[PDB]
């Protein structure tokens, strides 16, 4: 269901079919007391306050019955149940033997969120410097600058609005025309030539100008492609590893032994 | 007391009453050992040699007091830090060292503050339209002598009570005067950073004491009551809502909320 | 081997003499199995996904041998093989599903190596009514294929003696013309990124080997050794000290410690 489009003109990939959960609250309660041994030593280890919430802090089925009793949604109850293990890992529990649990509550659902790429486009260069995760939100466009904010699991993303920026919907115009009149695009500019590659979700793009030397190679054939003056991409399905100059990038995870 | 003031010239409210406390040293301290030695080893094994924070095991309540009280500083600063081990050990590390031949040794690392006792507020902000403007400096602002240091991250900052502990490591400086973009965004005296929209933008944003909403354009926004239902119906504006007398925020679809919702006991 | 420079024209400090090795790829390993409760405590206090990698996850040896198996040279397999510390903490660990355990370890791959690092630190500049600028672009810098990647995160870049490893995932691409902005703010060859002020602005702030001082207005600011307290006073300017000679500054009421303050010790 996860697909991803370049687009040449803005030197920009954008990988789409992902779908929301935005935290927009917290849910608390209070709990009271082998497994004392362990929540005894998570505390005296990270000074009375935890992240992730572990199992010997909360049980699968104690979690189950809390989001049981969360005032929301039933496709939010069912969407919770099927991603404790995130779930866990956007949750506190800190003591106050008496403890309290904190558990994000998500304001909204299933919308569309899609991640923005960007690389060099030569001709002097521009760079478009607004990367990351964006979500349809209440008719507008939340923004989430810092990686750290988002979880992925599959096609589903998990993000918190404490730190969002809200953006109206016409900065997608800024992926096809950077030029656009209708929204002010924020780049990044240069008098000189760069070189250089990103990983995307799905492939890469390679950034190639001046005397630099780029190729693009396969764990059996080779060296399938070289590239000139130019913005391209690559998918991870016939590619596995960038070159530019001396530096080696890669497209795929490398399975070992 | 910390309150929270609301500003509607420019959507955005602060958070004031906090003092403050600001790193800028560390104190270190040579640890020697010959069922503690267990658990201490298990630390370094799953940590890669570096922690934090300070475990018990790596340092008992009553040694990190007895280094409280050997460290360079004031009295008052002594008694603040003894308040509140708890974040103190939060803002320090433990790093192990060499491999002896008949013992383990590990290095503790403590914060210094360089000063305290001085005001800080937080800032908070949302869109307002007329084009739209958005105020992009959100974050922790602590006086420093006779300015200001901003903290962008909200990692760096630790909050007790009406006591914040900040790292000024990756801290910016500015002076007094902006203050004044909280009233007036257009001031003479500093250029206030912001960001700008051609079109309609709604949101709302969660603050300490309250919440903020922002509605503009065709969308519906309300806020409701536990006890009894929608107060509130708002069409185009920017305003602030007491948690004393709202739980939740509507922006379209999107449910926002005020308070933390206490669960089963 | 490592040195800095300061440059007062800019009111900025680097740090040079590093050495890179850039992460651009990942190397997995499947993984089958008193350790089995050790790995089984990890990942129930984790959440099934650990950083960095324990050595009950991994041992040291099987470590080696999965580097022996990397797809990289030697020179590359020697300096991973010497900072085992560094590629734990860039590491992870993913359990997956169901005495019968099954995880998946996952290791960096260094794209490039032995490249020239250097790490840039900066305070506010003052003048004439007063401006004040300051230098934006903080952080590490390390060459890479003919141009310059920049990590502004400082969670990104670790550093063990003269060694910086670094994550390219975030990183910024620029020409080497930003160098320029060392020495003049307003180059004609790259546009430096600046804040700008209107009042007096007076801090300080600590480098690698020093500290900088900005001091203006009616601020008083001075320098101070253990052994010899008070040697400096500062008036309007931006200034630089060796951490060699000075082992504190004071700003207004605030005080800055540029070396670490060594204490008492514990036994047990």
């Amino acid at each position: 269901n996860i697909t991803e489009e370049f687009y040449q003109s803005t030197c920009s990939a954008v990988s789409k079919g992902y779908l929301s959960a935005l935290r927009t609250g917290w849910y608390t309660s209070v709990i009271t007391i082998n497994r004392l041994l362990e929540i005894t030593r998570e505390f005296s280890v990270n000074a009375g306050v935890t992240t992730p919430v572990s199992t010997y802090m909360l049980t699968n089925s104690e979690l189950l019955s809390l989001i049981n009793d969360m005032p929301i949604t039933n496709d939010q109850k069912k969407l919770m149940s099927n991603n404790v293990q995130i779930v866990r890992q956007q949750s506190y529990s800190i003591m106050s033997l008496a403890y309290v649990v904190q558990l994000p509550l998500y304001g909204v659902i299933d919308t569309p969120c899609w991640k923005l790429h960007t690389s060099p486009l030569c001709t002097i260069c521009l760079t478009r410097t607004d990367r990351g995760w964006y979500c349809d939100n209440a008719g507008s466009v939340s923004f989430f600058p810092q990686a750290e904010t988002c979880k992925v699991q599959s096609n589903r993303v998990f993000c918190d609005t404490m730190n969002s920026l809200t953006l109206p919907s016409e900065v997608n115009l800024c992926n096809v025309d950077i030029f656009n009149p209708k929204y002010d695009c924020k780049i990044m500019t240069s008098k000189t030539d760069v070189s250089s590659s990103v990983i995307t979700s799905l492939g890469a793009i390679v950034s190639c100008y001046g005397k630099t030397k780029c190729t693009a190679s396969n764990k059996n054939r080779g060296i399938i492609k070289t590239f000139s003056n130019g913005c391209d991409y690559v998918s991870n399905k016939g590619v596995d590893t960038v070159s530019v100059g001396n530096t080696l990038y890669y497209v795929n995870k490398q399975e070992g032994k």
